[PDB]
Formats: structure tokens, sequence, C-alpha cells
């Protein structure tokens, strides 16, 4: 069964795409997600099939018209059903860090420290390319850092909570995946930054680590008690920034003994109550954890060459230019 669609290329003039053994991947309040095979290609493809009032643009699709990163998943298309649906049509990956953690964890082992770099260096350097737009995520989760097996490339997904953060203009508190919220959103904010989305990567990347989520709040008010027991109570001053009094749990006690101390220290840096204290996403990808990313004689483990993680464009690099001579290493 071939199924036939007028779709715009994600120059709006639309082509037919045709497609065959579709199947249901996905689900949520906005609809279904779909795999299918395109038939000229035989290509995979995931349709997110959305319902879209004809009164009003879709946000999701406003931001996914913007995006050419190679950390991002590609919209290759878009089109209309039926009561209207808007259709995204995206390269399919088959893997995420959200299954690869959980192998691990259920074999009582550890991700080896390679790929937590790799993983958590093109999630930053997503992050600093969406962030050099205005744009926040808002669902950062391992649930939606999609990975390609051989090569370890991760693509960022799920752009369905994102938005354009306009100074002035009040958003959303009770957003992001619980275990992954900023504690500022707990506080019920509505002026915050793209940092939330820094503080959802620095919960990756202690989950990473541990083997577990670092805070998992059993509803979105104890997620700020999960927080408190690792960080401390917050101070007047920490509050006030962001929007059961208990001592703050030493760094290096909350991770395993043979923790790297760079890993650590990133995740100090990220892991703070105060927005303007956490790293940027480019400050990040600078952190001395990645050093072994820039030493010419890196290897993935199966020995194939590590995917381009020195390719910086001008807009990537925006927000701090001279830190191109950390990110960039000579032999590059
Ligand atoms: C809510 C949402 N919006 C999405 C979207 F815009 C694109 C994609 C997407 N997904 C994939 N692959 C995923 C690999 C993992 N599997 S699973 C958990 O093993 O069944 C789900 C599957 O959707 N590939 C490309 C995408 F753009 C996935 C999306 N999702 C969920 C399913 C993560």
């Amino acid at each position: 069964k071939v199924t036939t669609v007028v779709a715009t290329p994600g120059p709006d003039r639309p082509q037919e795409v045709s497609y065959t053994d579709t199947k249901v991947i996905g689900n949520g309040s906005f609809g279904v997600v779909y795999q299918a095979k395109l038939c000229d290609s035989g290509e995979l493809v995931a349709i997110k099939k959305v319902l879209q009032d004809k009164r009003f643009k879709n946000r999701e699709l406003q931001i996914m018209r913007k995006l050419d990163h190679c950390n991002i998943v590609r919209l290759r298309y878009f089109f209309y059903s039926s009561e209207v649906y808007l259709n995204l049509v995206l390269d399919y990956v088959p893997e995420t860090v959200y299954r690869v953690a959980r192998h691990y964890s259920r074999a009582k082992q550890t991700l080896p420290v390679i790929y937590v770099k790799l993983y958590m260096y093109q999630l930053f350097r997503s992050l600093a390319y969406i962030h050099s737009f205005g744009i926040c995520h808002r669902d950062i989760k391992p649930q939606n850092l999609l990975l390609d097996p051989d090569t370890a490339v991760l693509k960022l997904c799920d752009f369905g909570s994102a938005k354009q953060l306009v100074r002035g203009e009040p958003n959303v508190s009770y957003i992001c995946s619980r275990y992954y919220r900023a504690p500022e959103l707990i506080f019920g904010a509505t002026d915050y930054t793209s940092s939330i989305d820094v503080w959802s990567a620095g919960c990756v990347l202690a989950e990473l680590l541990l083997g577990q989520p670092i805070f998992p709040g059993d509803s979105g008010v104890d997620q700020l008690v999960e927080i408190i027991k690792v960080l401390g109570t917050p101070t007047r001053e920490q509050i006030r920034e962001m929007n059961p009094q208990i001592k703050a749990h030493p760094w290096t006690k909350v991770f395993r003994p043979r923790t790297p101390p760079e890993a650590i220290a990133l995740c100090s840096r990220l892991l703070e109550y105060t927005p303007t204290a956490r790293l940027t996403p480019l400050e990040a990808c600078a952190h001395s954890f990645f050093d072994e990313l820039r030493d010419p004689n890196v290897k993935l483990p199966n020995g194939r060459d590590t995917p381009a993680l020195f390719n910086f464009t001008t807009q990537e690099l925006s927000s701090n230019p001279p830190l191109a001579t950390i990110l960039i290493p000579p032999h590059a």
C-alpha cells in the first residue's frame, strides 16, 4: 500500500512524495509518530502527525524550517492530511541515549566515558546552535537524543515544546520532562532563559555517570525536594535569581569512586541554582572533560573515526567567537 502526498521541502514549492510500510512508533497529546519508507530512495522516515487548527501557525513547524545542523534531526518535508493534520517528515534515527543508558543500567554497568563525552559534546553543539537563534528546546531528555549506532552521531529531536524566547513575553513554567526540569521552573518562573536547557543537559550528563536519574521526583513539587537533597537548600539570593533545610552533598560523594573528576567539575558548573552561573553550551563544549575529543588520535571503540566535531559555523560560535582557539584544535 503506497501513500502519495504533495509535500513541501523543509523555497515553498511542493512536490509529490510517495511512502509505504507505515507503522506507529510514538504517541502524545499532539497526535501520533509513524515510521515509513520513501518509495524512490527506500530511506526510512519518521512522520509526526499533529492535529492542527487552520486558524494560526504551528510553532514546531516554524522552528523546524529554520534549523540546519548536523546534531539536530532534519525536517525533510511537511504536508497536510484529512479536520486538518500537519505532518512533519524527518530522517529516521533508530537508537536513543535513553535506550543505550537503559541497556547499561540493566546489565549493572556504566556507559564508557568516551561515549558520555561524544554524546554530551554533540548535545552542547546542538544547544549552542538553537540558543544562537533565541530558541529554547524545553524538553531536553535522553528520549529526545537520537543516536546512529555505527557512527555515534547524536541528533536532537522533538521540537514540540520548543519556543523562541522573547524578553517581556511570559512563558509557561510547568514544562520540560520532570527529572530534567530546572529549579526556576518549579518555583513558577515565567521569565526564564535558554539556561533551562543547560540544567536539563547537566541532568542527562549526571544520569550517564550514575546509571540512573540524579533527581527522581515523584511529582512536580517533589522534584525540588530531590534537587535539594543533592545541592542543599538554595540561599535567599539564589531563590531571587530563579524567581526543609538541608546541607549540600559534596559533589565527589554524589558520583561513584572512579568517576572522572573533570566530569564532576563540568556537572557542578551545569547544575547551579542561579541560572546565570551555569555554563553556556559553547563554554561547556570548551570544557576540559571534552579534551580527549580534540586529540588527533581519538577513535570510536569500533575503530572508525569520530563524527565531525570541529566544523563550527560562524552562527554556532557567535556567542563567544574567541572560544574557537580551544574548540577547533590546530590539526583541524
Ligand atoms: C514526541 C516526539 N516527537 C518526535 C519527532 F518530532 C521526531 C522523532 C524521531 N524519532 C526517530 N526515531 C525514534 C527512535 C526511538 N524510537 S523507539 C522509543 O525505539 O520507539 C522512537 C522513534 O521515533 N527518528 C527520527 C525522528 F525525527 C520522534 C519524536 N517523538 C518521540 C517519539 C520521541
